[PDB]
């Protein structure tokens, strides 16, 4: 049949868009079709859809959702030997392929931003029991930031940067770190109703670098993530196993840079 | 059970809402979801596409005009593969289709910009557009039978970044953008060239994606239904895969004006 499964959160945020683009350069080339699923529209309470599409006999899966549980993976697809590699939220175990990106070094890189800005006091906004990458952003930026650091929880979705703005104007920080650029447009929003001005009242630095990061007012300060290579090589792997089911795990972290624009300002 | 969903690109958010308005049927029902953006087949002989319609599906959705009627008479008529289109595929008698009202969006932004004294107008669209979009010039066209510029761009925000130059050399103070992207391609643009909205242009885009909310000023526009678009498009082919005699149906949903904050009288 020449299917291969892509199980993503969502696919509204231009980041897991771009994600599916880059897969489907791959998978174009070879004659494979791409079976979408996307998370977010299983509505059911316990991912019915899911559980049922993870059990098709398709020749390979792409699982970047931590939806799809180690116990699920073991006894669908490592019980009928079809290929899969995680990526993104979906945690590795190690006896499976998979593409990271480094997470923990962008944490890093936004902090030693905000930290040449002179920030002293800054916010992290981000979602409750976050998936394991996502985490090792805010594990990063700790492990080299040693001022005021406070955690807002909020849903990672526009609506969420939104409507933390109430509970960020209650505080004294000056620099925030949003934790994905969807957030941080949110931000930008809520900022704007209260009149407040970025980089002159609140310094922000986001992380993904979608594309409307340079057309946002002013243009996202933002770590960038490889999303569209992410994408070419999870399909390059998983193609490769499929064509040779007993090659090793393989396992790469692709790197992560800042991209300096003009949403932060050296504290006055 | 398989349904073939082909679109220009999922990076639109227009197009990714789409989807999840078929899937809100579609997973209800158990079927499977096969991708297909046709924006990403650039072979000479769009062999992707073509290998892609001849699969044994129960349906296709066919949201992209690169797949002619030959090739779907011959593929998908010829052996009873039930479809219906949508979008940049026009419809014709026989098939199914949904579509939403491109001429009275394009009416809509008109009157809008001219409830708010502007007499000189720019209308910014890709070249030799898909017919629902030429349609939104049709609309405008027929409310500024004059002193109307047509600026040719790619339909993304590149586009509408790489437009502004020539915007910037005419005199006009209203700009249509045929869809959001190529609008905050405009605000990119403007903001480098130093110009504000609304006080030195004002801009009324098409689609009414979720960024509108999020850009500076918060973007008026005209909305189409396009999680709705998503429902009945999938609701329709069902009902032909259950009923196949079942006499074509051929229904075009409404849109509006969404006012927000990028347009103001001129003065
Ligand atoms: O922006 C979407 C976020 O959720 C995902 O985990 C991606 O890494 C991305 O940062
Ligand atoms: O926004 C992408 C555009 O192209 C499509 O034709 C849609 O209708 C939308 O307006």
């Amino acid at each position: 049949s020449k299917t291969i499964g892509v199980i993503v959160p969502d696919i509204t945020n231009p980041f897991f868009a771009q994600l599916i683009r880059g897969i489907e350069s791959v998978l174009y080339k070879e004659n494979f079709i791409l079976i979408l699923c996307n998370a977010d529209q299983d509505v059911t309470r316990e991912h019915e859809y899911l559980t049922e599409l993870i059990r098709r006999s398709v020749d390979g899966f792409v699982i970047a959702s931590s939806e799809i549980s180690n116990q699920t993976i073991n006894e669908t697809l490592r019980a009928k030997k079809i290929p899969f590699i995680v990526l993104d939220q979906k945690k590795a175990e190690g006896f499976s392929d998979a593409v990271l990106t480094d997470d923990y070094r962008g944490g890093q890189l936004a902090a030693k931003h905000l930290q040449e800005q002179r920030h002293e006091q800054v916010i992290v906004v981000m979602p409750p029991h976050a998936p394991v990458n996502i985490q090792q952003r805010l594990k990063g930026f700790c492990s080299v930031y040693t001022e005021k650091v406070q955690l807002i929880e909020t849903e990672l979705s526009k609506t969420g940067g939104y409507q933390a703005v109430p509970e960020i104007l209650k505080t004294e920080s000056t620099g925030i770190f949003a934790i994905n650029d969807e957030i941080a447009f949110g931000l930008y929003r809520g900022l704007a109703e209260a009149g407040k001005k970025i980089p002159e009242d609140y310094s922000i630095i986001g992380y993904d670098n979608v594309d409307m990061c340079e057309y946002v007012s002013p243009p996202l300060t933002t770590i960038a993530q490889p999303v569209f290579q992410l994408g070419q090589t999870t399909a390059t792997l998983l193609l490769e196993r499929i064509h040779q089911p007993a090659k090793d795990w393989e396992e790469q972290t692709l790197p992560v840079q800042l991209i300096e624009r003009f949403s932060t300002a050296p504290l006055k």
